[PDB]
């Protein structure tokens, strides 16, 4: 019912959330209930149960948006504008904040092996500065790749510049530090979880980055 106000009926045919599926509903009942239980117990976001829960949240959310970042952004629009999303789904803004921070910890736990203490502390602080702007960029990268946009075109370079701004926001401006992050990406599959990125779109982006650099 709620999805009808936010997705076209064509989109509803491909949005798994809108499927009749008992297991999907049970899965989210568990994921929401377990998040609230950890929060009730004042579980820190860097506790292993929270990290594991948040990793599972992101896997499930990408599955149930059919890997479409524009469907993820649509859900976030919904959460802000639909009243009673707490009452309908159990998902609260405070719960998303918890999952967001726990998922960040899942990546900071890996970056710790690639960064020195100063770099890691910088990223722990600034990872959240512009985190919320990534889904919109990912959707635009998907569209550029789908439309066969030239990575060297002005608007392709606009996308590369946007990536750099968001990347430097969390990584800093030091070239040697940035090299560590890009090496970590190459070597750690988990660091591209919760991104809605595909190998095809990543390849397009890295071509656009190559032109820019
Ligand atoms: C690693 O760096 C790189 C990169 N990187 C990247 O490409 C990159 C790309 C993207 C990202 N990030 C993201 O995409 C990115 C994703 C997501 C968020 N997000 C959000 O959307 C916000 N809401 C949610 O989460 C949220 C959670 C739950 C729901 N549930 C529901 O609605 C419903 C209806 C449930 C339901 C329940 C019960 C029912 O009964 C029924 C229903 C809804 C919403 C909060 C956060 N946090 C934020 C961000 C990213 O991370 C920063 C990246 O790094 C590339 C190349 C190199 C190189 O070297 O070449 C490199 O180094």
């Amino acid at each position: 019912k709620m999805y009808d106000r936010w997705f076209s009926q064509q989109e509803l045919q491909v949005l798994p959330f809108a499927e009749q599926d008992e297991q999907r509903n049970q899965t989210w009942l568990e994921l929401v209930g377990e998040a609230q239980q950890l929060m009730d117990e004042r579980c820190p976001a860097d506790e292993p149960r929270a990290i594991a829960l948040a990793t599972r949240w992101m896997e499930q959310l990408e599955q149930d948006t059919a890997g479409r970042p524009e469907f993820l952004t649509r859900l976030n629009e919904m959460h802000a504008a639909e009243p009673q999303m707490r009452e309908q789904t159990g998902v609260t803004p405070e719960m998303i904040d918890f999952i967001t921070r726990a998922f960040a910890e899942s990546k900071l736990a890996i970056w710790a092996r690639y960064l020195n203490d100063e770099e890691l502390a910088f990223t722990r602080q600034h990872y959240f500065d512009r985190l919320m702007e990534w889904p919109a960029l990912v959707a635009d990268l998907h569209r550029a790749c789908r439309e066969k946009r030239d990575p060297a075109s002005p608007g392709g370079q606009q996308l590369a510049q946007r990536w750099l701004a968001l990347f430097q926001s969390y990584a800093g401006k030091d070239a040697q530090t940035q090299q560590k992050f890009r090496y970590a990406m190459e070597q750690e599959p988990h660091l591209m979880k919760g991104t809605w990125m595909t190998s095809e779109v990543l390849s397009w982006l890295q071509q656009a980055i190559g032109v820019m650099m």
